[PDB]
Parts: structure tokens; C-alpha cells; sequence
């Protein structure tokens, strides 16, 4: 059954809830955003009302082929009543279309829920900032203080100054960035803006890319791979074998590859800063380890909590082990007495 931190008490709504079929009371089904362990369960056969952004709505008529009927997007930073209820949805800084959503109770009880989030000191001048929060549910991703990554800024960078080197030195040498879902685009849009070239990927990899409202974006992105220095290619394939085979299929139009793999945390974070890193190399091809977050760090999760004050949080995230959940509201009682609520 649907667990107590999907729902949002004292209305009929659910948050996330696809996967346990009917909810018993739940008038309205809000998706936070389009990564599966969020929509699972939801397809063609799905016939309740659902409420997201206009981005995940393009996601969910296109790729699930979920019915338009169904679909309800709601602009962003504006006060709608959904089902009598006042809410608004935020940019929670995550993939395309990802949203935070502030529920305002009729009892005067105000509610937070920040999907998946990457905490941004731009949040604390949202609507956020005009009235009191007395409840958060919160993305706990990275909750425990060994979690420390750069910015997205220092690792585009990287990226970007690493790309234009190796093509200025090889101009038959083709980048290739790893990907699995939606999120961290800018990776490789902005290794093909210092290339002057357009990303070249899969039938399936555009038409996703063609529902995400990115302005331009017919001049960034095109199905012809040939024509491209800059191609996609599914995570699984970004080794030394799959590269190799890559590089066969294109037909001696490049004789190297430079690949990036955009990662989470991993344990060499630790020690390393961006500016030390190193590929790993056979032969001909190299592959570079790059932890580009969509989620909250440590530090980034605590500053944007003790700030907001909330009087009750309710974990989202690695609350299935009672050992994690002890360890996380450990963290939240240190928060709460060094900053005084
Ligand atoms: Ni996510």
C-alpha cells in the first residue's frame, strides 16, 4: 500500500503514488517529474487525474502515451486551486520539468514537498521565503557528510575546455557523452557549443529531446550522425569495447574517441578536486569520470533546511532501513540545534 510520505495530509492527493494501483480517497495524482522510479505504473491504462508541469505533461503524452484527458499542467511560480486547494510549483534546479510543489492546507498548514531537488541559495528568494513552512518532505539523496561535489558550473567548464583540446589537436576525433534518462543535458550541449557541431543521437533520444521546451533546439540536435562531432550514447556502452564498436559503425570518419561519463558521487571525491582529473586510457580511446549532480550535496541540503525551518521533515529518500532513517533524523536534530528552531 501507498506509504504515509506520498500523501499529503488532509487533502485527497498523492505525490509519486503510481505503482500501488488505486489509491483509496487519492482525487489527484501529482507527478514530481519523468524519471521511472517517480512514474511507476503509470502508461496508456492509467485513467485518473494527474497534475505536473507542462514539460512532464509533453513526456507523458509522447513517450508513455498516457491519454490527454489525464493530463493537467500547471505553469510554474503561479497560485492555482487544484480540487479546491491552493498550490504552486517551483524549479526544483533537477532534470527538465522537475518541480518542488507548496501545498497551502485549508487548516492553515503550509507543506513543501521538494520531489528530487538540487538545493540553490536562489530558492531562498522564491515564493518560498513569503510565509512560513511547517512541513518538508525532502529528498535525502545525499544525506551523511561525506557527500561533497563541485558546482554544475566547474564541471562544465572541465568538460568543455578538455573537448576543445583534444578536437583542436585531433580534428578527426569524435566526443561521446554517456545517458539514461532525461537530465544533464547541458553536458553535452555545451561540449558541441565550443565544437561548433550538433549533437547526433538515437530516433528514441530526440523525440525525447523534442518534448523539453529547450529554446533552439532544432539547431542543436539531429538523428544524423555522420553529420555530428558530438554524439549520444546509452551509459551501458561507455567502455572500452562499446567505444571501439562505435567506432567501427561510423565508418572511418573518426580514428579516436574521447568519452565522458556523468556520474553521481563515487568514493574518489573524497581527495580529487576537477581540476585533477584524469581519463582512463587504451589506446586510442579515453574516458573521463565526471560527477555532475542533479541532487542536493551535504552542505547544499543543510544550508537550504536551515534556512526554510521547518517545524517536522519527512525523509523521501533511503527510508526502506531503519538504520538510514535513525542516521538521517540524527542529522535533522544537529541541524535544529545549531540554528536555534
Ligand atoms: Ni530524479
Amino acid at each position: 500500500t501507498c506509504p504515509f510520505y506520498k500523501k499529503i495530509p488532509g487533502t485527497g492527493f498523492t505525490v509519486d503514488a503510481f505503482q500501488y494501483g488505486v489509491v483509496e480517497g487519492c482525487t489527484a495524482y501529482f507527478l514530481t517529474h519523468f524519471h521511472s522510479d517517480h512514474y511507476a505504473g503509470l502508461s496508456k491504462h492509467f485513467t485518473f487525474p494527474v497534475y505536473c508541469s507542462e514539460i512532464t505533461g509533453n513526456l507523458l503524452k509522447n513517450k508513455l502515451h498516457v491519454q490527454e484527458q489525464y493530463i493537467h499542467p500547471l505553469p510554474l511560480d503561479t497560485e492555482c486551486i487544484v480540487n479546491g486547494v491552493k498550490v504552486v510549483l517551483l524549479d526544483a534546479n533537477h532534470c527538465p520539468g522537475a518541480v518542488m510543489i507548496l501545498f497551502y492546507l485549508p487548516n492553515g498548514t503550509v507543506i513543501l514537498h521538494t520531489g528530487d531537488f538540487r538545493a540553490d541559495p536562489s530558492m531562498e528568494r522564491s515564493l518560498l521565503a513569503d510565509q512560513k513552512v511547517h512541513m518538508l518532505y525532502l529528498d535525502t539523496t545525499y544525506c551523511s557528510p561525506e557527500y561533497t561535489f563541485p558546482s554544475q558550473q566547474e564541471v562544465i567548464r572541465f568538460a568543455i575546455n578538455t573537448a576543445f583540446e583534444a578536437v583542436t589537436l585531433n580534428p578527426h576525433a569524435l566526443v561521446v557523452c554517456g545517458t539514461y534518462s532525461i537530465g544533464k543535458e547541458k553536458v553535452f550541449l555545451a561540449i558541441a557549443d565550443v565544437l561548433g557541431s550538433k549533437v547526433g543521437m538515437s530516433q528514441e533520444k530526440y523525440k525525447t529531446l523534442q518534448c523539453l521546451n529547450i529554446p533552439e533546439i532544432n539547431s542543436l540536435i539531429t538523428t544524423d550522425m555522420c553529420s555530428s562531432l558530438v554524439h549520444l550514447l546509452p551509459m551501458m556502452q561507455i567502455n572500452f569495447k562499446g567505444l571501439q564498436s562505435h567506432l567501427k559503425k561510423c565508418g572511418g570518419k573518426y580514428n579516436q574517441i574521447l568519452a565522458f561519463r556523468p556520474t553521481g558521487w563515487t568514493h574518489s571525491n573524497k581527495f580529487t578536486r576537477i581540476a585533477d582529473v584524469i581519463p582512463q586510457t587504451k589506446g586510442n580511446i579515453s574516458i573521463y569520470g565526471i560527477p555532475y549532480s542533479e541532487h542536493s550535496s551535504y552542505l547544499e541540503m543543510k544550508r537550504f533546511v536551515q534556512w526554510l525551518k521547518p517545524q517536522k521533515i519527512i525523509p523521501t529518500v533511503n527510508v526502506g532501513t531503519w538504520k538510514s532513517r535513525s542516521t538521517m533524523e540524527k542529522y535533522f536534530r544537529e541541524w535544529k540545534l545549531e540554528a536555534g528552531y
